[PDB]
C-alpha cells in the first residue's frame, strides 16, 4: 500500500481525507508542475523539514478511546450491519509511539530524499536535529535508517558516515524550540482553533449520532463520541497490520460524503489553531523561518522569537555550511512555518459552515500539508538559466509556488528575492503580542 516513491496509495476515497492523520500520499504533480530538477539545474543545499510517523494516539485520546468503545459495549443491546464488529472488537492501541508502519514511513522517507539528492547525498553526511518527543526522535532514527540503506546501495557514494541526530531540542513552555511551539504564552491560551472545530462537528455530527444510535439499540453517543468513531478509524488502520495493508472496520461505518467532511474539520482546526487564521499562528514559524534564512544565506541568524540564541551562535548545535539539513517536528508547528514563509499566501480564509476543496483552497489541507510522515523540500539550485541562485518549495512532493517575490513558472524565485519577501518573519512579525 505504501511505496518509497508515492506513499500510501490505498483505498484513497476513505485514507487520504484523515486530515493530518492521512498516511502521506504523494502529491507529485497534483494541481501543480513536475517537482523534477529542471534542465541545467544542479541543487546546492537542501533543507527537509520532516513530520514524525504513523503513531498511536495520545494517551489522553487513547484513555478516551478505550472509555468509549467500552461504554458501547456495556450498553449496546444489539450491533447491527456495518457495527456488528463492535460486539467482539478488542481495543489494544498503545499510546503516543510510532506504529511499525510509521517507523518503515520514515525509513521511506529516508530513501526518497537519498535518491532524490543522490548527486549531493553522495559525498554529504546532512546535519540533523529533533525536537525532543519519542515519536520524533524515533522518526529521525528511522529516516537515517532509510538514508543509509540507500546510500549502501549506491556504488556512487564517496562518504557513508552515518549521520547523527546531532541536537535534540526539549520540549518545554520555557525553552524556545523552532521544532516545537510552546514558548508563546498568549498563543498556547487561544481556544479558536478547538471553537471553531466544536462548532463545524456540531454541523456534521447529529445526523451520523442518530444513525450509530439506530445500530448501536442503548448506547447513547455525544457529537464528540462521532468524531472519536472516526478518528478510530485512521489510528486502528495504521496499528493493526505493519504495513497499514488492512483498513479498519472502523472505516466503512461512515460514508464517503461524511469522509470528506471529516477531513475539512481537520483542515479546519490546522487552519485556526495554527495556520493564518490563528492572529498568532504563522508567528510560531517566524523562528525556524529565520533559521532556514540564515542556512540559505550562510549568514547568522538574526531572530527574538523561538530560536535560542546559545544553540544557533555555535557551530557545533547551527552550521551555517552544511549543505543538506534534516530536521523532524510535529504538524502542529510544521503548519505554522509553512504559513510563516508565506506558502499559503494564496489561501482564502477557510469557509467555517461550508466544506471547501484543498483545489478551492490552492493547495491547502490538513491531509495535503501535514499528513503522517510529511515532509517539506526547501531547494537552493543553481540553474544555467539564471545567474542568482533560485529557491523552489516542495511540499509532500507539490511545488509550492513561493510568495513575496517575482515568482517564475515552475514556482521558483531568486534567493536574494525570496528573503526579502519574508520581510514579516525577519522583522519578528507580532511576536510580542505573546506576552
Ligand atoms: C537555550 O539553550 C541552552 C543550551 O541548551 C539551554 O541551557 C537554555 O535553557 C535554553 N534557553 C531557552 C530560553 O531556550
Ligand atoms: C461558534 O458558533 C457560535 C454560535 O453560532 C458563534 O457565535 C461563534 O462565533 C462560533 N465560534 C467560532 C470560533 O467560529
Ligand atoms: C452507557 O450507560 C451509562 C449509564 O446510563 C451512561 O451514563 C453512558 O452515557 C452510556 N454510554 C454510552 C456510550 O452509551
Ligand atoms: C527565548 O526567547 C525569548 C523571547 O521569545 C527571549 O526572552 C529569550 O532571551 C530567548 N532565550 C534564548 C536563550 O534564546
Ligand atoms: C503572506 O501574507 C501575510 C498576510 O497578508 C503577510 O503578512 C506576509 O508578509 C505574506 N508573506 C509573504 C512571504 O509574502
Ligand atoms: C561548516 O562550518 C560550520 C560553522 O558554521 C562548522 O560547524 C563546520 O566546520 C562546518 N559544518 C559541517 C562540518 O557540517
Amino acid at each position: 500500500c505504501d511505496t518509497v516513491d508515492l506513499g500510501y496509495q490505498c483505498s484513497p476515497a476513505t485514507s487520504h481525507l484523515w486530515g493530518q492523520y492521512s498516511p502521506f500520499f504523494s502529491l507529485e504533480d497534483e494541481l501543480s508542475v513536475s517537482s523534477k530538477l529542471p534542465k541545467d539545474c544542479r541543487i546546492t543545499l537542501v533543507q527537509v523539514l520532516s513530520r514524525h510517523g504513523a503513531r498511536y494516539p495520545t494517551s489522553s485520546k487513547s484513555k478516551k478511546y478505550k472509555k468509549l468503545v467500552t461504554a458501547i459495549q456495556a450498553n449496546a443491546t444489539d450491533f447491527k450491519g456495518k457495527f456488528a464488529f463492535l460486539k467482539t472488537y478488542n481495543y489494544t492501541l498503545g499510546a503516543d509511539d510510532l506504529t511499525p508502519f510509521g517507523e518503515q514511513q520514515l525509513v521511506n522517507s529516508g530513501i526518497k530524499f537519498y535518491q532524490r539528492y543522490k548527486a549531493l547525498a553522495r559525498s554529504v553526511v546532512p546535519f540533523i536535529r529533533a525536537s525532543g518527543s519519542d515519536r520524533v526522535i524515533a522518526s529521525g532514527e528511522k529516516f537515517i535508517e532509510g538514508f543509509q540503506q540507500a546510500k549502501l546501495a549506491d556504488p556512487g557514494a564517496t562518504n557513508r558516515a552515518a549521520p547523527a541526530i546531532s541536537v535534540i531540542i526539549p520540549e518545554s513552555e520555557t525553552f524556545n524550540n523552532t521544532l516545537d511551539h510552546g514558548v508563546c504564552t498568549k498563543f498556547e491560551a487561544s481556544q479558536l482553533g478547538d471553537e471553531v472545530a466544536a462548532n463545524f462537528t456540531a454541523l456534521f455530527a447529529p445526523d451520523i449520532r442518530a444513525r450509530a444510535e439506530k445500530h448501536l439499540p442503548g448506547v447513547t453517543l455525544t457529537d464528540e463520541d462521532v468524531v472519536s468513531l472516526m478518528d478510530m478509524c485512521s489510528f486502528d488502520t495504521v496499528a493493526r497490520t505493519s504495513d497499514a495493508s488492512q483498513l479498519s472496520p472502523f472505516c466503512q461505518l461512515f460514508t464517503h460524503n461524511e469522509w470528506k467532511k471529516y477531513n475539512y474539520l481537520q483542515s479546519l482546526g490546522k487552519y485556526y489553531g495554527y495556520g493564518a487564521g490563528n492572529p498568532l499562528g504563522p508567528a510560531q514559524g517566524i523562528g525556524f523561518t529565520n533559521e532556514l534564512i540564515a542556512r540559505l544565506t550562510r549568514s547568522p541568524v538574526q531572530d527574538h522569537t523561538s530560536t535560542n540564541s546559545t544553540l544557533v551562535s555555535n557551530p557545533a548545535t547551527f552550521p551555517l555550511n552544511a549543505t543538506m539539513y534534516v530536521d523532524f517536528s510535529h504538524d502542529n508547528s510544521m503548519v505554522s512555518i509553512f504559513f510563516a514563509l508565506g506558502l499559503y499566501n494564496g489561501t482564502e480564509p477557510l469557509s467555517r459552515t461550508s466544506v471547501e476543496s484543498a483545489k478551492e483552497l490552492d493547495g491547502y489541507s490538513a491531509s495535503w500539508v501535514v499528513p503522517f510522515g510529511a515532509r517539506a523540500y526547501f531547494e537552493t539550485m543553481q540553474c544555467k538559466s539564471e545567474k542568482e541562485p533560485l529557491v523552489r518549495a516542495l511540499i509532500n512532493d507539490r511545488v509550492v509556488p513561493l510568495h513575496g517575490c517575482d515568482v517564475d513558472k515552475l514556482g521558483r524565485c531568486k534567493l536574494n528575492d525570496f528573503v526579502k519577501g519574508l520581510s514579516w518573519a525577519r522583522s519578528g512579525g507580532n511576536w510580542g503580542e505573546c506576552f
